[PDB]
């Protein structure tokens, strides 16, 4: 387990890369890969923490959720869907994950570098339990988490474009 930029130095092409095993170096591309995230000002344990703290509009129980550490716990206590969720949770996923996995690569160079390591191959979750944001197991787990990496990696390397200083 290498924390390294580039863990496989420069991809092959069109690389389907199915990965599962948040033990390791290929976890931290699983969203609950517990990596410090600092996001509008406070500091996440993980994506999830900042993905249901938006998931919820309850006040007390987001103070609740970004003061719990513990990731597991997060999915525990914010798993129901019986409390006030928002009228546009089923669209703004994209919006509050989409952020979170921003925070996440960009506040550690490491991550970041290694993302752009991956393309240009394909990355997919294999969650053989539940299957969403990830592919599964079964092959229909809207991977469009993994997706959101691709496209985020993209507005990276946009930004990487605009190369342009007095040293390099």
């Amino acid at each position: 387990m290498p924390v390294r930029a580039q863990r496989i130095q420069h991809v092959m092409q069109d690389t389907i890369i199915n990965f599962y095993s948040t033990s390791d170096d290929y976890g931290d591309f699983s969203n609950f890969a517990a990596w410090p995230i600092k996001v509008d000002g406070k500091t996440w344990p993980t994506s999830e923490h900042y993905f249901q703290a938006q998931k919820f509009l309850d006040e007390k129980y987001r103070e609740e959720i970004r003061r719990v550490s513990s990731p597991m716990v997060a999915a525990r206590m914010g798993r129901d869907r019986s409390k006030p969720l928002r009228k546009n949770w089923e669209s703004v996923k994209e919006q509050v994950m989409r952020k979170a996995l921003r925070a996440k690569f960009e506040q550690h160079a490491e991550l970041r570098a290694l993302l752009l390591a991956t393309a240009p191959a394909k990355l997919v979750e294999h969650t053989e339990n539940d299957a969403y944001w990830g592919d599964g197991g079964h092959g229909k787990g809207k991977n469009r988490l993994g997706y959101l990496l691709m496209e985020l990696r993209e507005q990276l390397a946009i930004e990487k474009l605009e190369h342009h200083h007095h040293h390099h």
